[PDB]
């Protein structure tokens, strides 16, 4: 069981909905960081900002994200201080996400996947281990370094 | 975008190589941040925070990161004050990319496609145009000023 943090403008909104529901059915406990209703106008960022915050603040949570493509809304989110927001396109980019990545939140394009297709993906990401490999580590730590200090580290 | 920042580790290496012969043939002036040579153990946060920080610092330019699947790398890229990456993985978020985000980069999954279809994608990102429309703009004013503030903005 899984603590999931949701944010979504408009073009993701309804694919929210319907994830909110299937996690609940699959035994995880979605937190709802809005939108709360559809309104055509509204404007992502505040949405993904606050669901990778809040995933940040509370360690062994995971986050989604969801617009059109999910990509504009994986950009707001990865710039949270200590978030990784990999784009999930399918089963397997979900699961490396989190094997390799240790990626807290995925975005995903709502318009780019069958409702079917997105709760699949949404499996993989809420279901896959952080490998905890050396070189995963290795290389998240070398970019927590450059967030912590933007001292962009030497080329070999 | 004529001059075109790329960055990789060992596993985006081979397909970066095939996409700066491809950028010299159709015209672009692409620009080599690393790795340089195969070497199966280097790390591609250097490379990527290397291709995002020299693309927002040269106006007009773009940038593109190669990975297994991408997904480290457009995070590593989305850690540089001013950066966009998107994830591409199809003619149509190469494109939104440009269109929507602004992005001046985009992350691409060599082992996610053949190389004819990531020299379509790249193809869809270097002459897709940014549409200036003004909620587009609106919203990565939003994500600018968070990035600049760290005040994360109201949610509705």
């Amino acid at each position: 069981g899984m603590r999931v943090y949701l944010g979504a403008d408009h073009a993701g909104y309804e694919l929210k909905q319907r994830i909110i529901e299937h996690l609940k059915q699959t035994g995880h406990e979605p937190i709802d960081c809005g939108a709360l209703r559809y309104d055509a106008d509204d404007d992502y960022p505040a949405f993904c900002i606050a669901a990778a915050t809040r995933t940040v603040a509370d360690p062994g949570s995971l986050g989604i994200v969801l617009g059109g493509s999910g990509n504009g809304e994986q950009i707001a989110a990865n710039k949270v201080p200590g978030a990784r927001c990999a784009l999930a396109w399918s089963v397997q980019t979900a699961a490396l996400a989190r094997e390799h990545n240790n990626a807290q939140l995925i975005g995903i394009g709502g318009r780019m996947h069958t409702v079917a297709e997105a709760l699949a993906i949404v499996d993989a990401f809420v279901t896959t281990p952080w490998s905890k490999a050396q070189r995963h580590q290795r290389r998240i730590d070398i970019l927590a370094e450059y967030e912590r200090t933007h001292e962009a580290p030497p080329v070999p």
